[PDB]
């Protein structure tokens, strides 16, 4: 319903390995669960590692594949710090699942204090497992959600530090990491030193690597995303993908 | 004379504790240990009760059959040590309205000033605060004579020379890695306890119903000393146990 020619067209503009439009009306959030569940029973093989990402589309879609991950015993691995953001989509599966997680916040309060806990064993071991994955999940935020950011939502960062990162040309964000509107990581930006997680360009090594996101603000993080190649992937809506052929 | 119900008894008045449950010894233990360890919590917990949970098998085994009553009851979990992945095996099988508060850390830091950091972060912080406000916690003991067949070697926790100078210092047993003397008195020259991220056992002690569940007869010196200096003051162990703990 438009939705094959979008698929194509954002298919070929943005060189993409596999892309799903969603249709244009309920329940937008909960389709695009749907939507990237099915994405992912169709890339993933049995026994192979997918590594997740932070927020409330990723979320939505684990658990979403829930039965999928038992049975195919798919092993999954945290890209973020945070632990227990993880607990609604993960308090969800049954004990024969290996999941495995970064033991650290998301964010430390310090660059020094990031560093140190980057270099612990036991986070150490799994920052090295999320990058070895077959296949990433990820969300995409936007500078232009504002306030209903997940990531001004849950205290990930202040308001002030929001506007400063919109100041220095930001447009959306990947696992807390802020790139401008070609794709190139912002420079200047405290939280980049103080994550736990993997970076963006470590994600890369991941060879299939899925963002899911949605939402006509969202389009202009969204396309900056695949130019700077962070996903290869994409999962959206149809208004959303619209409004990024336009970008 | 004597028997199960006797012991429980004894065991009750001789440690002065709430409650006790010693399971007979015939089948699997650490399987019945776990469904005994879950009906006495079963009984303690009233509606949206915040439950404290320690480290390890007898602890997971409890958990796992917990969970309808978790979901059911409105359970409010919060985890007392980090270590956060260790966790995944009893906590997994739960739904989603399921509050379960986990600190956000390693179990053991590479370093004492690295623990204190990690305990000043603010989302550390806030999960040792609720744990302390638990109404009941559930741990497990471990023993310095299980040597090589302790969970905290199993894991690497420790390692192997750690152990045996732990036990050259007068230790017999631990709870949540902090281990203690044949009193119960927490031996004060060991490096892990300043490298735990979780709360100490002085801060355990808030919690009002602490239950130990634990069997075996090599962890018979250090269920008596876990009793003795406090730590719990409720428990579920085996038959055997019971008779070596009391004979102890
Ligand atoms: C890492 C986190 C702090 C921010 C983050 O991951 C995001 O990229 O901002 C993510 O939350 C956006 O996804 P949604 O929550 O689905 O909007
Ligand atoms: C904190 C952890 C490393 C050690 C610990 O909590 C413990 O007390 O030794 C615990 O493992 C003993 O319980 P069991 O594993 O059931 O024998």
């Amino acid at each position: 319903e438009g939705c094959l020619e979008y698929e194509t067209q954002l298919r070929r503009q943005f060189s993409l390995q596999h892309v799903r439009v969603i249709p244009g009306d309920a329940d937008v959030g909960g389709r695009l669960g749907i939507g990237a569940a099915h994405m992912l029973m169709s890339l993933l093989q049995p026994q192979q590692m997918l590594a997740i990402g932070f927020g409330e589309a990723t979320m939505n879609t684990l658990q979403r594949l829930s039965g999928f991950i038992s049975s195919q015993q798919i092993r999954l691995v945290t890209l973020s710090g945070g632990v227990g953001s993880y607990m609604t989509g993960i308090g969800q599966l049954n004990a024969a699942c290996s999941v495995n997680i970064i033991p650290a916040p998301l964010r430390a309060s310090s660059a020094d204090i990031a560093r140190t806990l980057k270099n612990e064993n036991c986070v150490k071991d799994v920052l090295l497992a999320a990058q070895a994955a077959d296949v990433a999940i990820v969300g995409i935020g936007a500078v232009s959600q504002q306030d209903d950011a997940t990531i001004i939502r849950s205290g990930y960062i202040s308001q002030g530090e929001q506007l400063m990162i919109g100041r220095k040309g930001a447009v959306g964000d990947i696992l807390g990491y802020f790139f401008d509107a070609k794709g190139d990581v912002v420079t200047n930006i405290k939280i980049h030193n103080e994550l736990i997680g993997l970076p963006l360009s470590a994600l890369k090594t991941i060879p299939v690597r899925v963002g899911v996101a949605g939402g006509e603000n969202k389009a202009e993080a969204i396309a900056a995303a695949m130019k700077g190649g962070y996903i290869n992937a994409l999962v959206t809506d149809q208004d959303t993908a619209a409004a990024i052929l336009r970008s």
